[PDB]
């Protein structure tokens, strides 16, 4: 069946765990456990499609970039994950977007902005700034919470279309 190699990426603590986890085993994990590198396989349909989403959680320590050129050349889609309570999360996206791009040799590539813990009301990143920072890079906007699973497979979905369209 076709399968979609997706990888998340972003700063430490945004929460690219909690919506991996949350879209395979329909949980909200708040617990305190960095990622170094792992994988999660599962069959789902989507749109009608039988196909494998193959996921690569990474970390967000930076102790790892020598991981990262090697996940973020065999990944066909990115979800770059920031959380609405970290304006240094939000910062950092632009970082993860030119890296992914120079691992990929091109400009355009299959990817999703994600704004998480949007379930907090102590927000410091504005969805605008948000909506404008995507629409620079030509690429959709979701606000997700892994907590109460608002927008998650909505994210993860979208990304495969954009995959499907690229
Ligand atoms: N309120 C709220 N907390 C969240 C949400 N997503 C994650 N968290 C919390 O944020 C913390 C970090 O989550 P985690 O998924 O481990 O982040 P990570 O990006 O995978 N970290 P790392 O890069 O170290 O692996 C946890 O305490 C988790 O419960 C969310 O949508 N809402
Ligand atoms: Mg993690």
């Amino acid at each position: 069946m076709t399968e979609y190699k997706l990888v998340v990426v972003g700063a430490g603590g945004v929460g690219k765990s909690a919506l991996t986890i949350q879209l395979i085993q329909n949980h909200f994990v708040d617990e305190y456990d960095p990622t170094i590198e792992d994988s999660y396989r599962k069959q789902v349909v989507i749109d009608g499609e039988t196909c494998l989403l193959d996921i690569l959680d990474t970390a967000g320590q930076e102790e790892y970039s020598a991981m990262r050129d090697q996940y973020m050349r065999t990944g066909e889609g990115f979800l770059c994950v920031f959380a609405i309570n970290n304006t240094k999360s939000f910062e950092d996206i632009h970082q993860y977007r030119e890296q992914i791009k120079r691992v990929k040799d091109s400009d355009d590539v299959p990817m999703v902005l994600v704004g998480n813990k949007c379930d907090l009301a102590a927000r410091t990143v504005e969805s605008r700034q948000a909506q404008d920072l995507a629409r620079s890079y030509g690429i959709p906007y979701i606000e997700t919470s892994a907590k109460t699973r608002q927008g998650v497979e909505d994210a993860f979905y979208t990304l495969v279309r954009e995959i499907r369209q690229h």
